[PDB]
């Protein structure tokens, strides 16, 4: 009768401790962490009473409720959040939409710069704290993260400062094993955004059949109603993450963990190896898993899904599970499309049944369905075939250049920092994918796109300024990658007014890391083509050289202002000769 | 009425009195987070106003070192941040405190703060007062001995560069320049603290009462010698209390001090009526850097008093100081050119001299005033050695002359001392240099027995070289010669070979403009503490060469990678 009492119970004092702790940093994205730490534990010590006595005072209120009622005792909130607080005013549960609404998907806070020796102290000055401490740090970042992963991640940092501060050279250990792990993490988040994006974005559904896809293909073994089964329950887990219900997520994230390793006969024989690690290893190890031996001689697809007369029949019986069916056996038995590409196929044998199903004789229009497909199929490898085999020649960094040229030009609206942002991460699919058995490059890519066009579709749809962007994220989910490569460059746009701030430059873009310049660098870059729409391929391969030389003699010369100085209007008086 | 700390509190307003005890502890727990001791402010500050309600209740008789240190003492991570400190709680006072007034540390080792002042403006504006308070909290943090009263001044003055420059569009254009300026007004101003209190620990109440006299009969000249003993003795106090950690009693002090002399700005100054009519922080502020009084038209000889009168000896051993004092005070009010260093050296003389009145007094002691004039004229080469020095490497030049210079003298001293000292003493050319060349040596006189200071107070703790020890601990006021007269010595064995030391890294190009010369310059100290003998042209090449290092590569990795390598075999080769 308190659901409080049975998430303690369930999950143990320390991981609800977490968890909880997760919840505040990812709404509370701007407070403290020694502030939230103080609303943990009344929380934890609240709990602790209502297991004691489970029909003591409000220990039968929802989680929501015991937990919007903490947010909203906090005293800086409105003074630090402000409209956030007339969430407050509000019932669950439209307290809780409403303070999911005021989530930060780009909280600008400060990079974190690790110095192994400052890090490796505090480590075994209080560990348990070093572990909070990095639960908060990601969480007020990623505000979607998923939870029970993260605090997975802050089990694996632990035991990457536990074994790596008794060395001598510390920094020489750590930083290649954090940048590894960050980098996952990284991942991690945008995945769960999509997650999230799909159900808010596209109702649950849309979120079932991602779920479908992958599913059948990791286990192409098992029945579909058993799939069914895994596909519901991890569906609410999921949509309990998204709604910030990370208590229930991570509970019912455990007993789905469970029921899997419990049936491995009827789901996978590459089960064997997670199904026997601690809770939230076993789970990692689940999710990241290796798809099983697909099943033998299987009847192909045309035979229930276009040549059987009954399909319409049997689609409009029931139209969901038959559809849920298709990609069910379309995926078991194709492990090399990307999850994106199924639903996209998937999509289009909806479409033409909707068709088809409501003209004369249709058995004559779906019989062919197969052949609008299988060039579905071959659209998306070309995109393939003309750009990693592109990137070889220009090289990562030189691609990420190549692409907010072409980006810029597609949709110039788009405020700078996204651009960059977003260019950058596109063209590391090539280090990340292209790299890749080039069979396996597409469900690399197409799945990568997927992460990286979702995280555009959210930094625009909050400050929405570009119609063609709206149209692409809006329109579609399964869509998207092809909504945005079919853009093309309007003859309406008109060029954004020159303004020196923007080509301007200090002796800080020196004493900058190498990374963060790339950046500043890129934004100019940005900026051009948005004050150039129609510039030109040739004089960027010059006009960012006088510019890379630019900057070496500044960084070079003695008086490390004075260039900057003297050189810089000289740059932008050239290259702006170079306008036409 | 029987409560120190209703009387500090009744005495200086709330306000202050919250400042200065968070200035406290902030110089006591140098490592302590900014809430933290916000939150032992308060609990202080609400018993302090318990007292004044009632001053009879329980504990407000305890001195305010019982009621501060018993506050240190419950902090519940002090053993595990501070060590030995937390042995300090074990103790009563006055012990319990002399105890942790020497764990304060004067090299905290704290991050270099770069202001950002979109974050700061944030900041500002959002809350006026803890913005202001975490300015006194890592300003005293980082200066364990910085003048309470002072810092409170500064808070203001940081403030109002605040109220303006935010109200701006280009912020940081406003604000900058004058943070900037105002950051050396400060580290000057610590460097000044914390000489007048390592006098009185090293030499002494009245070492730091010489100066004072001195001082102060520069800026008075027009009062007569009693009026300045009184004025000396209740500054002298001052400086103690704040030295000591007494600071809201430093503060109310300091007070009183300002109010009584804007009474008698007649029987004192005439440059004191535009001090003496601003608010009571500014004021204290204001008369410390007045400007001086002009000296009374037409005043005895000095020859007269002090060496031709029959009772020289005499008058003198029948009151010591006193006649010293007035020695002192004589010679002061007449040299407002002088230096208060050479002034003192000056005395320190006339004493050493005064030590012969010892058959017939009248015949040796008459030819003294020849020889003082000498250590006025003595400097006056190594000003223009100097200069003619500086002038012509530039200051970032020099510095590196001097970095070689006293690697060569003192090579046990640690790196980042060596390196700290000769930047400062280097950008002695650029504070004093420029000057009117008749007014280059009191300048740089001046600049010098602060910075030899702060090379003595970072060598006293962990002390490994005999020379500054023996220079630091000699005198006051004869340090900056000492420090002249030692030369390299063949004592010396070179450090090995340390590749760690020479090996260099992309960051040393993504690094700011200071750390870049700090980095460097730590590297040339390294290679005279190997090669002790190396020559005055070899290094050029090394540097020329070097500076040609960072240029290709300044890869990112690998040419620093195989380039480093390459240059220290070169540099190896040439080394001789
Ligand atoms: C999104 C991720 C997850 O939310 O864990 C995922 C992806 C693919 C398969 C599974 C899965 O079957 C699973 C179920 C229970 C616990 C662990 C993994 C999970
Ligand atoms: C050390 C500094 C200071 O302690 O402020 C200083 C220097 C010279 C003169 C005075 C002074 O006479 C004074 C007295 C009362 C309040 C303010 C200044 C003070
Ligand atoms: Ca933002
Ligand atoms: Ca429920
Ligand atoms: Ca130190
Ligand atoms: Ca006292």
């Amino acid at each position: 009768k308190s659901e409080i009492a049975h998430r303690f119970k369930d999950l143990g004092e320390e991981h609800f401790k977490g968890l909880v702790l997760i919840a505040f940093s990812q709404y509370l994205q701007q407070c403290p962490f020694d502030e939230h730490v103080k609303l943990v534990n009344e929380l934890t010590e609240f709990a602790k009473t209502c297991v004691a006595d489970e029909s003591h005072a409000g220990c039968e209120k929802s989680l929501h409720t015991l937990f919007g009622d903490e947010l909203c005792k906090v005293a800086s909130l409105r003074e630090t959040y402000g409209d956030m607080a007339d969430c407050c005013e509000k019932q669950e549960p439209e307290r809780n939409e409403c303070f999911l609404s005021h989530k930060d998907d780009s909280p600008d806070l400060p990079k974190l710069k690790p110095d192994p020796n400052t890090l490796c102290d505090e480590f075994k000055a209080d560990e348990k704290k070093f572990w909070g401490k990095y639960l908060y740090e990601i969480a007020r970042r990623h505000p979607y993260f998923y939870a029970p992963e993260l605090l997975y991640y802050a089990n694996k940092y632990n035991g990457v400062f536990q074994e790596c501060c008794q060395a001598e050279d510390k920094g020489a250990c750590l930083l290649p094993k954090i940048e590894t792990m960050r980098e996952k993490v990284l991942a991690s988040s945008a995945r769960q955004r999509l997650r999230c994006a799909s159900i808010q974005k596209f109702g649950e559904r849309a979120l079932k059949a991602w779920s479908v896809a992958r599913l059948s293909q990791k286990f192409p073994k098992a029945e579909f109603v058993e799939v069914t089964k895994l596909v519901t329950d991890l569906t609410k887990v999921h949509k309990e993450c998204c709604h910030g219900d990370l208590l229930e997520c991570a509970d019912d994230r455990a007993d789905l963990a469970k029921y899997i390793c419990d049936n491995q006969d009827t789901i996978s024989s590459k089960l064997k190896e997670c199904c026997d690690k601690p809770l939230l290893e076993k789970s990692h190890c689940i999710a990241e898993v290796e798809k099983d031996a697909i099943p033998e001689n299987l009847p192909p697809l045309t035979a229930d899904f276009a040549e059987d007369k009954d399909v319409c029949k049997n689609y409009q019986e029931a139209k969901d599970a038959f559809l849920g069916s298709f990609l069910y056996e379309y995926s078991r038995r194709h492990p090399e499309y990307a999850v994106s590409v199924l639903l996209r196929l998937a999509k289009e044998y909806e479409a033409t049944l909707e068709e088809c199903c409501a003209k004369d004789d249709p058995h004559a229009c779906y019989s062919t369905v197969f052949d609008k497909l299988k060039h579905l199929v071959d659209e998306p490898q070309n995109l393939i075939k003309q750009n990693c085999d592109q990137f070889e020649k220009l090289g990562e960094y030189g691609f990420q250049n190549a692409l907010i040229v072409r980006y810029t030009r597609k949709v110039p609206q788009v405020s700078t920092p996204t651009l960059v942002e977003v260019s950058r991460s596109l063209g590391k699919v090539g280090t990340r994918c292209c790299t890749k058995p080039e069979s396996e490059r597409m469900p690399c890519t197409e799945d990568y796109l997927s992460l990286i066009l979702n995280r555009l579709c959210v930094l625009h749809e909050k400050t929405p300024v570009s119609e063609k962007v709206t149209k692409c994220c809006t329109e579609s989910l399964v869509n998207r990658r092809p909504c945005f490569s079919a853009l093309t460059p309007d003859e309406t746009y008109v060029p954004k007014a020159f303004d020196e701030k923007l080509f301007t430059f200090h002796a800080d873009i020196c004493t900058l890391p190498d990374t963060e310049k790339q950046i500043k660098k890129q934004t100019a870059l940005v900026e051009l083509l948005k004050h150039k729409p129609k510039a030109t391929e040739e004089q960027l391969k010059t006009v960012m050289e006088n510019f890379v030389a630019f900057v070496d003699k500044c960084c070079a010369a003695d008086d490390k202002e004075a260039c900057f100085a003297v050189e810089g209007p000289k740059l932008v008086v050239s290259t702006q000769t170079a306008l036409a």
